[PDB]
């Protein structure tokens, strides 16, 4: 997250950290359900582990935090290897999360967000561009979603219908590392880091983040299918 701020501790108790061994913090994610998980369909890994409630980047111990292992994951059928539509996976965890309030999952907004809504993104990735530097705890950013005509033009022939554009202010924007991380507008997860322009934070380069609108029954379906 470039230019944001330290989260309140406690708030978003539904962000989520895909970890690799040892503590190769990859990729966020979101707790949509007590035993699943939202993330990028690009952020697939065959191991890996999930760690919830936890405030901190590196492994320092915690209280109220929570450690999980991903038991299947399912990206969404229209994920295309070289296209960025429908970057949206589902993973399902080893065990149900032990409801706190440090861990507490959201819902998926039905709504799809009108330009002018206001949203929160965070995530522990790097805050400088392209210069890596992580931080010590999760960052959080507020980014206000455009038209999806000036998504367009920003990106021609690239920008699609499954995905939004969020962020006018400068110096402000998402970047590596945050990728699957939470987009939440209206108190709901409208949206997932996905992807944006490099080096991140350039002017009139809005990051780009999937439309989770667009996926509310397919994610309830899916969950149910393998419930
Ligand atoms: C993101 O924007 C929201 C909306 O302005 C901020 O929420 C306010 O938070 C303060 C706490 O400092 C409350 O007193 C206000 O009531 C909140 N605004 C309202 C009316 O919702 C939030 O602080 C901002 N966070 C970041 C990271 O910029």
């Amino acid at each position: 997250i470039i230019n944001g701020s330290d989260c309140d501790m406690h708030t978003q108790p539904w962000q989520a950290a895909l970890l690799l061994r040892p503590n190769q913090l990859y990729c966020g994610a979101v707790l949509v359900h007590p035993q699943w998980l939202l993330t990028a369909a690009h952020c697939r890994k065959k191991v890996f582990r999930v760690r919830l409630g936890h405030y901190s980047l590196s492994p320092v111990y915690e209280s109220g935090q929570q450690m999980f292992q991903g038991v299947k994951s399912i990206p969404h059928p229209g994920y295309s290897h070289p296209g960025h539509s429908n970057d949206l996976m589902l993973i399902k965890l080893n065990r149900r999360i032990r409801p706190t309030k440090d861990v507490r999952p959201i819902n998926v907004s039905s709504h799809c967000p009108s330009a002018g809504t206001k949203c929160l993104v965070s995530g522990w990735g790097t805050t400088k561009s392209p210069q890596v530097h992580f931080p010590k705890v999760l960052q959080c950013l507020n980014i206000s979603v455009l038209s999806q005509k000036r998504c367009e033009d920003a990106y021609p022939r690239q920008i699609d219908d499954t995905m939004f554009c969020a962020g006018d202010k400068a110096g402000r924007d998402s970047c590596q590392g945050d990728s699957g991380g939470p987009v939440v507008c209206n108190g709901s997860l409208q949206g997932l880091v996905s992807w944006g322009d490099y080096p991140c934070a350039r002017p009139n380069r809005p990051g780009v983040y999937t439309n989770l609108c667009k996926f509310t029954k397919w994610i309830q379906e899916t969950i149910q299918a393998n419930s």
